[PDB]
């Protein structure tokens, strides 16, 4: 058309990229390193909503902000949350039961918003952004299918990379420590487990202590603060940085999706083979 694509922040952006090729304009409204968790409104996101066609989303949590300024806009541009059939996971302790009408009801309450992180979350991903460029552009959707389906064998082969890399690793050597976790689906795909604060260093301590973890990462959610006192008072070698929630940069390590997750990858089976 071109295709007008917003997507909300760099990793669903590369996603976009690959799926829409040279018949989509993307722009993305959270680019790699901001000083944002994930996405956050800013109401220059307003320039860019008001000319799409499709936009692309996480989840639900900032959907009100983003369709309230589409409907300002008179735009009608489909929305598509990208975690639609994905199984998402609540945050550490979210539950909850409310007594309705006799019943005792469970309310989820927020869900852990970093899906990426195992692979074959991010093949709906991929298969979500198709059916959606598909749907809004009805003459495009042979490209985008085609596109998709080469980009998810190659998301095949990086799981598989993944895997193999883990299950080279000692059994006992399978923890790593983080301050803030962003890794939880890839705790669940993969073999490994990261303990993070959830005074308190005291617990978190015991069970570093008790699981033998090799080492810590840094990521780019939590201050810096916090990661010098866990690793001081724990006697961790700090091991590298993990990619949580956006890409590096172009000459960074992680200027794409698999480049991340190699990455990521990588530095953990590194750490756990030696440390
Ligand atoms: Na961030």
């Amino acid at each position: 058309e071109p295709l007008d694509v917003v997507a909300t922040f760099s990793i669903i952006g590369d996603f976009a990229a690959k799926v829409g090729g040279d018949r989509i304009r993307l722009n993305v409204l959270v680019g790699p390193d901001s000083d944002t968790h994930v996405y956050e409104p800013r109401p220059a996101d307003a320039i860019a909503l008001a000319g799409a066609d499709v936009v692309l989303t996480n989840g639900l949590e900032f959907e009100g902000f983003l369709t309230r300024l589409i409907a300002a806009s008179g735009t009608d541009a489909a929305v598509a949350t990208l975690t639609d059939g994905v199984e998402t996971m609540e945050e550490p302790g979210g539950g909850h039961y409310h007594y309705i009408d006799g019943k005792a009801v469970f309310h989820a309450g927020a869900h852990d918003p970093h899906a990426w992180q195992a692979v074959p979350n991010a093949k709906v991903y991929v298969q979500n952004i198709a059916a959606a460029f598909c749907a809004a552009d009805a003459e495009g959707c042979a490209a985008y299918q085609a596109n998709a389906a080469r980009y998810i064998g190659e998301l095949d082969a990086l799981d598989t990379e993944i895997r193999a890399a883990i299950a080279a690793l000692p059994q006992d050597r399978r923890t790593v420590v983080v301050a803030h976790n962003a890794f939880r689906y890839f705790e669940a795909a993969y073999g490994v487990h990261f303990l993070s604060p959830q005074a308190d260093v005291a617990g978190l301590i015991r069970e570093i202590r008790a699981r033998n973890a090799s080492a810590i990462f840094a990521e780019n959610i939590s201050d810096t603060r916090l990661l010098e006192q866990i690793a001081r008072e724990a006697g961790l070698p700090l091991a590298g940085t993990l990619y949580s929630d956006a890409l590096s940069g172009p000459d960074g390590p992680a200027s794409n999706y698999i480049a991340m997750m190699r990455h990521n990858a990588g530095a953990i089976a590194a750490a756990l083979a030696a440390r």
